[PDB]
């Protein structure tokens, strides 16, 4: 066991896309009789007109392998939030099927099983002070060693780079969506918070006894074990 975010949410999210798969070929839907290594959900424009990031079942083998402008995709952790992920939406020739209700509604279901509440009030404080930003102890603007807790802009974050986040106990974990400390304009779009984010982190209460140890999990509620 890692001390890391099992990205159980999108983990589900793919297995129903590849499920929706394969009723659609079985409709006849050709383009859609894929081997389920070939399906994946992720959040994301879809072709010409479909400009809105709705969740969508998508073919990888029609994905652009990164992206230009509103076109990248994003992957989701395990607290709901949607984070740039790897590759990018093929405007006139991207093979996927919109399914936002259905993604929705496992994403709300996984947030209840998965989100630490302690990162909870983390992100709930950099939302209603920034609105879209998200909670994580990563780098900021051209240095990539330093990390400070910060609410940083969900488009600014990697999926592909996992960063300190706020354990079920309230102690070091890592999760999916950090930052690599370069000096793009994305590396600017963070607010540094770490008055305000401990604050947040401690005002949460533990689910364990003042004489109980916490021992955190990758899925609520942790341990608790008698001292
Ligand atoms: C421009 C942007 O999107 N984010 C800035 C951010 C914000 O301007 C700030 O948090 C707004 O409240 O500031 C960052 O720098 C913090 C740093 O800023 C200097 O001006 C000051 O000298 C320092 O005391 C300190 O506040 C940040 O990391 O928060 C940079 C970020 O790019
Ligand atoms: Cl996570
Ligand atoms: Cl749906």
């Amino acid at each position: 066991h890692s001390p890391a975010s099992g990205r159980y949410i999108q983990q589900m999210l793919d297995q129903r896309c590849q499920e929706i798969a394969a009723e659609l070929c079985q409709s006849g839907l050709r383009k859609m009789c894929v081997p389920s290594s070939r399906i994946v959900a992720r959040n994301a424009v879809g072709i010409t007109h479909q400009n809105t990031l709705q969740w969508r079942c998508f073919d990888t083998a029609s994905l652009l392998e990164s992206n230009q402008e509103n076109n990248g995709v994003n992957c989701v952790d395990d607290c709901g939030h949607t984070i740039p992920c790897p590759g990018g939406v093929h405007r006139q020739n991207s093979n996927h099927a919109t399914r936002h209700e259905i993604l929705s509604k496992l994403v709300e279901e996984g947030v209840q099983r998965f989100c630490s509440p302690y990162q909870a009030s983390a992100n709930k404080y950099c939302n209603d002070k920034f609105p879209g930003t998200i909670a994580r102890r990563s780098k900021g603007f051209g240095n990539n060693v330093e990390v400070a807790w910060r609410c940083y802009e969900k488009a600014s974050l990697l999926y592909s780079v996992y960063a300190e986040c706020a354990s079920n106990c309230g102690t070091t974990w890592y999760c999916p969506g950090g930052r690599r400390g370069t000096s793009t304009e994305l590396d600017k779009r963070h607010y540094t918070e770490e008055e305000g984010i401990r604050q947040a982190i401690g005002s949460v209460d533990s689910p364990c006894s003042e004489v109980e140890v916490c021992l955190p999990k990758d899925e609520n509620p942790p341990l608790c074990l008698d001292e």
